[PDB]
């Protein structure tokens, strides 16, 4: 029996994100665009009230309770615990890099990395998905779906109109879990970008 | 010759940005899916400071100069090879009494690319009316956001396109966008959220 937290993250969580963020940048074939640091997630990530910008919601896991909320001290937000069985013990190689404290048996499993945007054929506010990660010991026993399910309960209090992610067209597993979530994946959509180096060009036109 | 000013919208100008999001829905063949309304965007577009959150970029275009000029507005003039024939030109007047035409606008707001750990811009419409195309305009709009990204140390901008889209590809190419073939877009409806929403958790 194991139990779980849904939480905003802090600036105490900052090596937590960034590794989490470098193995999306694994998975995703991308480590040559990692250039992310720990110094840089802690001069951007915590600068706004939660949800008015980027946003982390952290999944913990540990086989003690946590404690209890009891009285809230947030307007928006209080952490989603719950109870469960899974059927199988959890082999973790790098539990050690994902505890917020080394003296207690809460792990950091997870993450969804957000903020908001505008689907303006619907004139308001939305939100985008930027990370939705799971470590792979604690795949397929229903947190990945708790981590969506938080961002969406999140985005109905803020009468939000929609949520958008990305996700590269050979990521199998994703894109199914994303379709058995209820979400559409489109075929037509193509992404576009201007890097840094793009940027500068641009800026030097006279 | 003529005249272009790149400035922020403002409330007032809710009704040309209606009108343009409606052509953008037309073009990309998705009416279905146009229901935004003037109320809806007044109530949403300014409730916060420019570059802060949704912001929008106005591309107006007139045969006489502006009134001299963290935002100055962006000022440009050419020579354009013939004149105009703009049927809505009616319906784009911030002042209908003086010869200044909303032409295109771009609206977009932060977004943030973990891979860099910084704060980016997504352009979620970047449009020229067709009376305005191949004239230049849709590059000074782009040019404006770029130049106001490298000002805030923005560190990347994002958007997206339709595959079949070539004429946008070719100018967003142009501009020295890559466009990709990998990525697909992923969607939560509305309908949907507060249908996921009924887990108590
Ligand atoms: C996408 C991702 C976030 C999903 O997280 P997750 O914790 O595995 O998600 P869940 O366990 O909630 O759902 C997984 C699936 O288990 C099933 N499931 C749902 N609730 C469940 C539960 N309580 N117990 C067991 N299975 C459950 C569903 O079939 C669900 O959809 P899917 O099989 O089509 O994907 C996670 O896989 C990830 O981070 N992936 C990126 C890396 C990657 O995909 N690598 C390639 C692997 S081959
Ligand atoms: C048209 C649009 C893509 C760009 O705005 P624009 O003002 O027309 O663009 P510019 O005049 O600044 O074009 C800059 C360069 O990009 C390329 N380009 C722009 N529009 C192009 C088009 N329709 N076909 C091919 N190349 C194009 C050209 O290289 C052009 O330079 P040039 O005119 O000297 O050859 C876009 O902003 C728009 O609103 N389009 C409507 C919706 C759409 O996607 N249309 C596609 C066909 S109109």
């Amino acid at each position: 029996r194991m139990f779980s937290r849904i939480r905003l993250a802090t600036p105490t969580d900052v090596p937590f994100i960034h590794k989490l963020i470098h193995q999306m940048a694994v998975f995703e074939r991308l480590t040559h665009l990692f250039v992310a640091t720990e110094s840089g997630l802690a001069s951007t990530l915590f600068n706004s009230r939660p949800f008015q910008a980027v946003t982390v919601f952290l999944l913990e896991i540990s086989p003690s309770p946590f404690p209890t909320t009891h009285d809230a001290s947030s307007p928006d937000f209080t952490p989603f615990l719950e109870t469960h069985k899974v059927d199988l013990p959890i082999e973790d190689p790098d539990r050690e890099k994902f505890l917020p404290d080394k003296l207690n048996d809460v792990v950091v499993a997870g993450f969804v990395l957000f903020f908001p945007n505008y689907p303006s054929f619907l004139a308001k506010q939305g939100f985008y998905i930027e990370d939705i990660f799971m470590r792979e010991p604690y795949r397929r026993k229903g947190f990945g779906k708790l981590l969506l399910t938080a961002v969406a309960k999140q985005a109905v209090k803020l009468g939000v109109g929609r949520v958008e992610w990305i996700v590269i067209d050979w990521n199998v597993n994703a894109i199914n879990f994303y379709e058995q979530m209820g979400a559409q994946v489109f075929k037509e959509w193509r992404l576009c970008r201007l890097t840094g180096d793009a940027l500068q060009a641009i800026d030097k036109l006279n």
